[PDB]
């Protein structure tokens, strides 16, 4: 139908912005501490303490399968990022210290993609 298609073009139009947004986040880790998936091989126990394991890598492909509907899911997996590595890393490591200037600096890239993908529909 054309419904659908119109539809389509919209998630089309939502995976290029949240693929925007997704390289802006990414720049706030340059030290590319959240790239890919935490390794099983050098980490084996890492599962027993986290449940749900997430990475730019994994919402890059998830990305361009135009897996998020809306800028809530594509929010939950950034937040999964930073919640999981401030759980699994003490305090005084460069890891939780990372997240916290990643949720801090990419706090001001959501603010406004909220604001555009209310803006544009």
């Amino acid at each position: 139908s054309m419904e659908q298609v119109a539809m389509e073009l919209r998630l089309t139009e939502l995976t290029r912005l949240l693929r925007s947004v997704l390289d802006q986040l990414q720049d706030k880790d340059p030290a590319r501490i959240f790239a890919q998936p935490v390794s099983l091989k050098e980490v084996p126990d890492y599962l027993d303490h986290i449940k749900h394991p997430m990475d730019f890598a994994t919402m890059r492909k998830r990305l361009e399968a135009q897996g998020y509907k809306n800028l809530h899911e594509f929010e939950e997996d950034f937040d999964l990022i930073i919640d999981n590595c401030m759980k699994y890393n003490a305090r005084d490591t460069v890891f939780y210290r990372a997240a916290v200037r990643l949720r801090d600096q990419g706090g001001v890239v959501l603010r406004q993609a909220r604001r555009e993908v209310d803006s544009i529909g």
